[PDB]
């Protein structure tokens, strides 16, 4: 079939979703694209290059909220900034895997310096708007990755049992945005401390 | 050589190292203790009960700050269990992902039961409690698998270009310790506020 950019990270996507990252293969691609594998090698050369472009198209096709709207504020960017990159990665099996270890694409360095310097507008060094942005990015990247590879994997005490009950009783959606919240506001009560003993 | 399961073990941990986790294999791991891999089988069933293990055995082995101290506060306890955490998931490659997706063993009841009991004596019901200690495990897991897979895997705008001057200048402690405490202080400010609106 069709073999440009689009349509093999199309192909990959669907066998990622089949698949999984771990069993996902250059192999198992060319066949779904009915082609043989030195026909694929032209256009991708081996998995890691295939992982980077998918983790760069993921959010370039469902993470919608990169940048901040006009006028609002850096709390509320950062909730629907975590709230879109967290729906971005569960929408494909181990997506959280896939963006691990990555780092911002060229087509990304527009979109992430933004972010970047928006926080420094609002009152945080280059520093402190890079760590509350790491600390999002890992709480919802670990948030999303116990959900994923949780299901990947499929007496007791009162409280872990109950716990337990607590946890398969949704899909975790409920702690990460309890945990969201918390983190946000310690990243506020630090920012409005400047110099203060806190 | 020795096959019980304290050897077994020991020459998986060895061998993850080696490996990491995708290249660990149990072929690998019978290789590495002298035998053959029916021999293996006796004694290891597969890959997933391996990693099971070594999930738990990682952290019975090096992660020491379980159980909060006489008259700890929970701010500190979980500081303090957090870092510990971190520190034996770093102490193996890929060792963030061995843990990743698994549950309390049967031989971590006890400790896990006491940190939910803990949590509730200090004023959290077990659903916040829970949430907490939730949200410090992946904030944790997320930064020590950012840290780990960034290692595995291995123009720009100015800001970007500084941010990642900055994340090549240490290995991801700094980040996370500042994450972490303002997770807990979040934490404090939901705890304290009670049923007011805040
Ligand atoms: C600033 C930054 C970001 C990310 C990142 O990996 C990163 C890094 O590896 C080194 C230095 C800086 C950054 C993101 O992955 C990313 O997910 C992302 O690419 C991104 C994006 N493209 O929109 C984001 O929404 C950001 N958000 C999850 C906090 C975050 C931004
Ligand atoms: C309470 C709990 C915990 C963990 C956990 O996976 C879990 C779960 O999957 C479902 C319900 C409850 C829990 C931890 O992994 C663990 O790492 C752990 O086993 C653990 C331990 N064995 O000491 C801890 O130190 C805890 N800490 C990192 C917050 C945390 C406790
Ligand atoms: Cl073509
Ligand atoms: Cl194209
Ligand atoms: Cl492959
Ligand atoms: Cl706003
Ligand atoms: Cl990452
Ligand atoms: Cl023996
Ligand atoms: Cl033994
Ligand atoms: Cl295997
Ligand atoms: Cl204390
Ligand atoms: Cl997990
Ligand atoms: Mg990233
Ligand atoms: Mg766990």
């Amino acid at each position: 079939s069709r073999l440009n950019r689009e349509s093999v990270i199309d192909a990959a996507l669907e066998l990622l979703n089949e698949t999984g990252i771990d069993g996902l293969t250059t192999r198992k691609l060319a066949q779904k694209l009915g082609i043989e594998q030195p026909t694929l090698y032209w256009h991708v050369k081996n998995k890691r290059a295939l992982l980077d472009a998918l983790a760069v198209e993921i959010l370039a096709r469902h993470h919608d909220y990169s940048l901040p709207a006009a006028g609002e504020s850096w709390q509320s960017f950062l909730r629907n900034n975590a709230m879109s990159f967290r729906r971005a990665l569960l929408r494909y099996r181990d997506g959280a895997k896939v963006h691990l270890g990555t780092r911002p694409d060229e087509k990304q360095y527009d979109t992430v310096e933004t972010q970047l310097r928006f926080m420094t507008e609002n009152g945080f060094s280059l520093r402190d708007g890079l760590y509350a942005i790491s600390a999002v990015s890992h709480f919802t990247l670990g948030a999303v990755l116990a959900q994923q590879e949780h299901t990947a994997a499929l007496n007791l005490p009162p409280l872990l049992r109950e716990a337990l009950q607590i946890m398969d009783s949704d899909d975790g959606e409920q702690a990460f945005l309890h945990g969201l919240e918390s983190l946000i506001r310690g990243f506020e009560v630090q920012l409005t401390a400047l110099l203060q003993i806190v």
